[PDB]
């Protein structure tokens, strides 16, 4: 048999197409395998029926599950998804004896812990298209898997990784894991394949990857480890081919899925040049209606980059400025060498250049990192609000993960013998004592503590700066900083009982409605006029 099943357990709406499965499908099929996708995003109330019918009819020899999100990563909410993922995986193993392999960005933040927690045979950390093809080949040919480089295997004593070596595989480049040549085929209306048009009609977005990895080391961010610490760039022609394929299907709003679009800047500029060239070469090319949405850091973002974004069809930029105070940004928004890489001028210039070219902007602020006080919060709010960005998103509190510098540093402070100031969890019974990796018997133990307590219960560990103590009181003080005239243009942690204003797209009811109302683009691009969109919605409901 050469049949591989790939399952999407993501239930979050507004729906986001599981891009990962399209990458894996292309790689597998190019290797001569047959691939079928079971997408449960639109089968929330009857996914068991979807599983029952499939496994009675088909016999895949390997089942793959993509775990995009471990949780919402919203410190005030602490809503896990891995329990619901485990429930789906448990139903799968009930229905078949074929091995199960796990993967995903969120999966790669704690792959050893999840392999043991899900109780599955295999897992991959980072990009999986090359490792999965070798795994499927080994299973199909009846071969041993003990020599598959990069494969995490679930032994009877626990999850153990084949070296590609850090036993955790932390902070590797992972460029060798990336398929840098192929066009990732994006299909629509095809049974048992990812239905990209369905996601566009119902959620509002398409997606495009230009490069894997991030070379920086921001203390809050899981991506350098979970994705890779060096850039694996794709062929530009293959990227633009895929974008043209999406545009041809009518998927005009495309969100880049790079860690940061403007990092590895020469490749991003050469990408925009190729898009502009094809747009100019033929007016019928559907890229002429492209609406590109991107992630950026405040630097590098120069006038040439801004001109290219405008000409290629960029419609909005989300910039993770995160803060203004150098005392807070130091040791936080840093490169691998430990130095900062932007100032507030860079965000000011980014917002100005996008304004001059009719490109919308969202500026991110993350409150509660070490050093944060009420006066540091007020300083960031006053300065950020004066940028006149389209949307200004204020988040408060940090979710800790085993392979972020904050996760490691706070585990260092605990040293396995005491709790650390600022540690928080909504489900904690007493002191949260974390253990550094070197004090743990296995990767699984070091990784699991950031999500579970000793008794196996969910205990999603967060950090809140003790300087924000007299952490809900800070929310009321943060709301007071925003002028009522500016309420419409901010995202904020929501006070008691109010409608959702949070910078949180996971099951946001207003954002869930936009698809049915025909709105598209980044989920923040219509935040400003939500009052009018709601008024208009009840006008056609009557
Ligand atoms: C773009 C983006 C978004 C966009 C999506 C745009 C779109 N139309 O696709 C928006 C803004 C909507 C968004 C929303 C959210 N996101 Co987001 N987002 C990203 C980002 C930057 C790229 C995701 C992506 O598509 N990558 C490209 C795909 C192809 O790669 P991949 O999924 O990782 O897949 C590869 C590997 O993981 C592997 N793999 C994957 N699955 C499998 C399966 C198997 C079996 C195997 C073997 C291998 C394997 O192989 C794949 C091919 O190389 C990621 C970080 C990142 N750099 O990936 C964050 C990220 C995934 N998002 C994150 C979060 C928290 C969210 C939200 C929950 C935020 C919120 N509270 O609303 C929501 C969830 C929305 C949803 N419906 O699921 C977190 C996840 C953290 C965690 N621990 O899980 C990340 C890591 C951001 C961060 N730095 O913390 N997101
Ligand atoms: C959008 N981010 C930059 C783009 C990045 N590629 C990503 O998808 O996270 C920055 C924002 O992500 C959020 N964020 C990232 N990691 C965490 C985390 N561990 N806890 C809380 N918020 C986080 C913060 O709001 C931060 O301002
Ligand atoms: N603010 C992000 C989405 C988001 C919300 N909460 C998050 C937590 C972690 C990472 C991203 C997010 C955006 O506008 O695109
Ligand atoms: S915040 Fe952006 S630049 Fe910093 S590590 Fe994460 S993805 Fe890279």
């Amino acid at each position: 048999s050469r049949l591989v099943l790939l399952v999407n357990p993501n239930k979050v709406h507004p729906p986001i197409a599981p891009y990962a499965l399209d990458v894996l499908t292309t790689a597998l099929e190019d290797e001569g395998f047959e691939v079928e996708v079971l997408d449960l995003t639109f089968r929330r109330d009857d996914w068991k029926t979807c599983l029952h019918e499939y496994f009675a009819e088909r016999s895949p020899m390997l089942v793959g599950v993509t775990v995009r999100n471990t949780d919402t990563v919203y410190a005030f909410e602490q809503r896990p998804f891995v329990g619901e993922h485990r429930e789906i995986i448990t139903e799968i193993r009930r229905l078949t004896d074929a091995p199960v392999v796990g993967g995903g960005i969120g999966f790669s933040t704690m792959p050893f812990a999840l392999v043991e927690y899900f109780g599955i045979e295999y897992g991959v950390k980072g990009p999986g298209e090359k490792i999965l093809c070798e795994l499927a080949t080994a299973i199909s040919e009846g071969r041993d898997t003990a020599g598959i480089p990069g494969l995490i295997r679930n032994t009877e004593r626990g999850a153990v990784r084949v070296p590609p070596a850090e036993p955790t595989g932390q902070f590797e480049p992972r460029v060798w894991q990336v398929d840098q040549l192929s066009v990732y085929r994006r299909r629509s209306g095809v049974p048992r394949k990812v239905d990209n048009l369905e996601y566009y009609r119902r959620g509002g977005l398409g997606s495009i990857l230009t490069k894997n990895g991030c070379a920086y080391r921001c203390s809050h961010c899981v991506e350098p480890d979970a994705k890779g610490t060096r850039y694996g760039q794709r062929e530009l022609a293959s990227v633009v081919d895929e974008m043209e394929s999406l545009a041809a299907q009518g998927i005009l709003d495309q969100h880049t899925t790079d860690s940061e679009f403007n990092l590895s800047i020469a490749h991003a500029k050469n990408l925009l040049r190729e898009i502009v060239r094809r747009r100019h070469a033929d007016p019928d090319n559907p890229l002429n209606r492209l609406r590109l949405w991107v992630y950026c850091q405040p630097s590098p973002f120069d006038e040439e980059f801004a001109d290219l974004l405008a000409a290629a069809g960029c419609r909005g930029v989300n910039v993770g400025s995160d803060h203004i105070r150098p005392e807070l940004l130091s040791g936080w928004k840093v490169t691998e060498k430990g130095g900062t890489y932007y100032t507030f001028e860079d965000t000011e210039r980014l917002v100005r250049l996008c304004r001059e070219r009719g490109i919308l902007t969202m500026v991110e602020a993350l409150f509660g990192m070490p050093g944060e006080t009420p006066e540091t919060v007020r300083a960031c709010v006053d300065a950020f609000m004066a940028l006149d960005a389209t949307v200004t998103g204020f988040s408060l509190g940090l979710r800790l993960f085993p392979y972020t510098p904050m996760g490691i540093e706070i585990a260092e402070q605990c040293a396995g013998v005491r709790t650390a100031p600022g540690l928080q969890s909504n489900t904690a019974d007493g002191p949260i004592v974390l253990k550094p990796l070197r004090m743990c018997a296995s990767p699984a133990e070091y990784e699991r503590q950031f999500m579970f307590d000793e008794h196996g219960n969910f205990r999603l560990v967060c950090y809140f700066s003790p300087g924000l103590l007299p952490w809900h009181g800070a929310v009321a003080d943060l709301w007071a900083l925003i002028d009522p005239a500016d309420h419409h243009r901010v995202m904020l942690p929501t006070v008691e009982g109010m409608s959702e204003h949070d910078n949180n797209y996971a099951d946001n009811p207003f954002l869930t409605s936009l698809g049915g109302l025909g709105y598209t683009g980044a989920f923040w691009s219509h935040w400003r006029g939500r009052e009018e969109i709601m008024r208009k919605a009840r006008e056609a409901a009557a």
